[PDB]
């Protein structure tokens, strides 16, 4: 339904591009609808004492920034980190607090995935910008 | 103990400082031994169903980092806060893989406290620099 472009591991409709006076970021290449699946925010799946293993390991400044994002799930609590230096666009699109995506939970066969989704009607070429959507 | 420096937030023994090619930092300015208390990672302690909404709403680009620290304590997940720019020194500790300064999880009445204890004898002068806590199975 939603799952499949999940297992896909396919990220299409998105590119990189120099956002001019921006920086790096990530573009819509084509044109996406209000509730769409965008992509997936790639990451390890791991428990909240593997995640503080994990975070006292990395040699990383807490100044540049951190990959790896807390949620609840069915009373359990879960870390997907995004550390990894990976080629995946998920983690590349910027943060606005007025983007055109909001994250989403989505179940398969009971594991958490997080997901991007479409806010708003989204125009091929415009930036994609991600919200925290709880 | 550690317990009535934490709750008065008296925070001496270090100071803010400009440190040639780095910014600002925290300096010792008395001697610590290995194992002493230094400062508490001080912020608001709220569950993790706050910390989303607080996450959601801080307009905030992640690139500039987090002061948000998730850890369990017992039975729920907790979310130590230290977003605010507050007058305390714990949150500008900057971190080293090679520091001097520890965390630990101190309870003060069922309360978690995280807090910064010395890994090794720091003299005063030099600039407190934190890790996450080692796991080892030793003493
Ligand atoms: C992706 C891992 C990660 O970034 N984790 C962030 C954990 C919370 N952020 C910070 N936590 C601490 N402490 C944990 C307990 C002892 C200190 N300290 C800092 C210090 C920071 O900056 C100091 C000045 N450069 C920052 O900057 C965002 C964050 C944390
Ligand atoms: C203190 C709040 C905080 O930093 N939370 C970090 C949450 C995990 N980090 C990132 N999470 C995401 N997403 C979560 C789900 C949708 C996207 N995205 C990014 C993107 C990032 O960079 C964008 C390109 N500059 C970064 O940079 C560290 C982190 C996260």
């Amino acid at each position: 339904r939603i799952d499949e472009l999940i297992e896909s591991g396919k990220e299409e409709g998105m590119k990189i591009d120099l956002i001019d006076g921006k920086g790096r970021g990530v573009i819509a290449t084509k044109q996406f609808s209000r509730g769409d699946f965008v992509v997936e925010y790639h990451g390890d799946l791991i428990e909240i004492t593997d995640a503080k293993k994990r975070e006292a390991l990395y040699a990383q400044d807490p100044s540049t920034g951190c990959y790896m994002y807390y949620f609840q799930y069915l009373s359990k609590t879960y870390c997907v980190d995004a550390t990894r230096e990976t080629n995946r666009l998920g983690r590349l699109i910027n943060h606005s607090k007025s983007g055109n995506c909001q994250t989403k939970l989505h179940d398969i066969d009971g594991v958490p995935h997080l997901i991007l989704i479409a806010s708003r009607d989204i125009a091929a070429g415009e930036e994609l910008l991600y919200d925290y959507g709880d």
